[PDB]
């Protein structure tokens, strides 16, 4: 009484995230960074925080070595997202500011990071969530964003240079 079955001939790697957005993706959902942290770079992700859900996080590691540059983590019961960077071998530190904390159970939430030069600016539903610190120097070699714990997420895509 089973069905399903990975079956792979050999580990291989998934392609590349070309082409449209992704719809109904799975979590924890893995969206390499094709390029990776541009001043001209913004993700975007958009999902739901579920009532069976304590709270998610968003991993930025890196493709090429696979450091971790930011690490945010939302929190619907206190109403504090944490903020991280795990190093080669070594981590960052806990970082906590934010004017308001829209991540709810049972409520949609549009979160919207934005890749700078300075820093990162986050928004929620047209609203600047918080700003994250450049903490590893390489920060643009992180080309991986990766997306565990408890959410729904409904539409991701990585705005690039794309548009213009």
């Amino acid at each position: 009484g089973s069905s399903g079955s990975s079956g792979h001939q050999q580990l291989n790697s998934l392609p590349t995230m070309e082409g449209p957005p992704t719809f109904n993706p799975p979590v924890p959902y893995f969206g390499r960074l094709q390029g990776g942290l541009t001043a001209r770079r913004t993700i975007i992700i958009k999902g739901y925080v579920p009532p069976t859900g304590k709270s998610f996080a968003i991993n930025f590691k890196v493709g090429s070595s696979g450091d971790i540059a930011l690490h945010i983590n939302p929190r619907m019961g206190n109403g504090t997202v944490v903020r991280n960077s795990l190093l080669n071998g070594s981590w960052g530190s806990e970082e906590k500011k934010i004017t308001h904390n829209p991540f709810g159970p049972g409520q949609f939430f549009d979160l919207s990071i934005r890749c700078g030069l300075d820093r990162f600016k986050v928004y929620a539903n047209g609203q600047h969530l918080f700003d994250f610190a450049h903490r590893l120097s390489a920060f643009q070699r992180v080309d991986t964003l990766e997306i565990q714990g408890d959410v729904t997420l409904s539409y991701v895509q990585i705005s690039g240079p794309s548009s213009g």
